[PDB]
């Protein structure tokens, strides 16, 4: 079907110069199975060994490629924890860049998640997260960032979460969209829904060293049950997590972009 290098880029990123790929965060995830391709540029776990938050445990059984998708899988973890597929890339990204996914969200509870973290766990980049069971907020892709004290655990920047609809407002679970960020430099970027703008940028860094966004950045694509749900009774059911209908978020391709 659709090859990323087809796709054009949105129009604000080519009135700003040429854009060329990077190959090592780029994928069509067209290969039949986890080959050494597939492991040349993902690892399918998350950065570190962290088995990731609430109810998730990280599973590299919950990565699967399949018919031209990398498929992000959820089964019950008796006797009430999910196991969460997530792969993650071994090349960091920095500014500036152009990072896009196309995918088809689950329809489970879980969060169905493009996102960045710097290896240090500082740095996030939230570029899509959506809650695929919501009437309202399966609709919504779902912006962020955040500079996280780590060892009296903090998040420096909270309430830094924006909403944007697609186009008519459909439920994203019912068809692949494009997320994307522009990374501009260590104190802007712009969010991208479908080749649209949606969201312009400016880091606000309250650190001691204010450089905002200047480390690379390791991709991440993975399921998630957040704890503040699953805290609030908000989790998938075993029957949910069966539902060949809801339970699986696919990944048609992956894209970053570098300046010429
Ligand atoms: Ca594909």
């Amino acid at each position: 079907q659709e090859k990323y290098k087809d796709v054009l880029l949105p129009k604000e990123l080519t009135q700003i110069g040429d854009w060329k790929v990077d190959k090592n965060l780029s994928d069509d995830f067209n290969y039949t199975t986890k080959n050494k391709k597939f492991f040349k540029k993902w690892k399918d776990s998350y950065t570190n060994d962290w088995t990731g938050p609430g109810l998730s445990h990280f599973s590299s059984n919950h990565s699967i490629l399949k018919d031209g998708n990398l498929e992000i899988k959820a089964e019950r973890k008796p006797p009430n924890k999910v196991y969460c597929g997530v792969i993650s890339s071994r090349k960091e990204v920095i500014y500036p860049a152009y990072m896009e996914i196309k995918m088809k969200i689950s329809g489970l509870k879980l969060s169905s998640n493009f996102w960045f973290i710097s290896k240090d766990q500082v740095l996030e980049i939230d570029v899509n997260e959506t809650y695929g069971n919501e009437p309202d907020r399966s609709k919504k892709m779902g912006t962020n960032y955040h500079i996280f004290q780590r060892t009296p655990f903090k998040d420096l920047t909270p309430n830094n979460g924006k909403h944007y609809t697609a186009k008519g407002a459909p439920f994203l679970k019912d068809q692949f969209h494009r997320f994307g960020c522009h990374w501009k430099d260590a104190y802007h970027a712009d969010f991208y829904l479908d080749g649209t703008l949606v969201r312009q940028l400016t880091i606000e860094d309250p650190r001691t060293s204010g450089v905002g966004f200047n480390q690379g950045l390791l991709m991440v694509i993975d399921t998630e049950d957040h704890d503040w749900r699953s805290k609030k009774g908000i989790t998938p059911t075993d029957d949910e997590l069966l539902d060949e209908t809801i339970n699986t978020m696919y990944v048609d391709w992956v894209r970053v972009y570098k300046p010429k």
